[PDB]
């Protein structure tokens, strides 16, 4: 039907946006460290969950782009991690839940980054890269499609985004530099380039302006269709004393979910948060598929 309304759906919002238009020009709800939502001990807590819900809740309230940490086992497989912590989920427990969404809503399409956490276990037989690429990159659900992917031909299907070195397999985002703690652009392929916040580790008032400003870059650079913004709002700091995730992401997400909804922009591009849930105030990732009202 077309209509601006099938984006209030949040397990259903990329169904009206057209099939020719390329994924980095749709603005796209993410989450960070998206497989912390199991922890329990307080210690734990403070120090590695971002995340309080599972993969299906996040999903189901829009989020397509989701940020995994593996670990190769000793067993050959890779689990979830977060620096030297193993969180109790597994990358086979991710795919499983992607593609029961995608079987409920075809329409949509969901990003899977991929990067190694942490080092392997002693006792793999292969690489971290060549494990993902033979036990589970090899599935169909994966796109094998290059170059600026399109919302056409990734539907029912899961997006690579390679954040892995020693890539021998065709498909998805490949990987690239990616500096620590910054603000950068270089190029993903030939037909797509990369400009990326992710300021982790900076003070609250750094973080805000970057995102905010990298955001004011995305809404004038709007129809630039071979450019892909990607902006981390995710905040960590010295814990162990409300300097929390929790406390920041309390702050953050409200604040730019409203600069959003204040600004009223064309694309806002692709926002990777902290605790997706319904506690904060305007909602950030409501906000942020609203702005494909555009593209319709």
């Amino acid at each position: 039907a077309s209509s601006v309304n099938e984006l209030e759906n949040w397990s259903k919002w990329m169904q009206p946006i057209p099939d020719s238009i390329p994924l980095a020009r749709i603005s796209i709800p993410g989450t960070h460290d998206s497989g912390t939502f199991k922890l329990q001990n307080p210690i734990k807590q403070v120090w590695g969950m971002t995340q309080e819900y599972d993969f299906r809740y996040q999903m189901d309230h829009g989020a397509r782009i989701f940020d995994i940490r593996g670990r190769l086992t000793d067993d050959n497989t890779i689990v979830l991690h977060h620096g030297p912590l193993y969180l109790y989920v597994t990358l086979h427990e991710f795919i499983n839940e992607a593609k029961q969404f995608l079987k409920d809503n075809p329409s949509e399409t969901i990003i899977m980054s991929l990067k190694k956490e942490y080092e392997d276990m002693k006792g793999a037989e292969d690489s971290f890269s060549s494990t993902f690429e033979k036990k589970y990159f090899v599935d169909p659900i994966f796109l094998k499609t290059e170059g600026n992917i399109k919302l056409g031909d990734a539907r029912g299907k899961i997006v690579l985004l390679k954040r892995y070195s020693g890539s021998n397999e065709p498909g998805g985002y490949n990987n690239f530099y990616w500096p620590d703690n910054e603000t950068f652009t270089t190029t993903v392929n030939q037909n797509a380039n990369v400009t990326v916040q992710d300021k982790y580790k900076v003070s609250y008032d750094e973080k805000v302006k970057s995102i905010k400003d990298t955001m004011d870059e995305t809404m004038n650079n709007s129809e630039d269709l071979n450019h892909l913004y990607i902006n981390f709002t995710s905040l960590s700091s010295g814990g162990t004393a409300w300097n929390s995730p929790y406390y920041y992401a309390s702050y953050i997400n409200p604040e730019i979910a409203n600069y959003i909804k204040q600004k009223n922009p064309a694309r806002v591009g692709w926002v990777i948060q902290n605790y997706i849930n319904e506690k904060w105030s305007p909602l950030l990732y409501q906000e942020v598929i609203r702005a494909n009202k555009s593209l319709i």
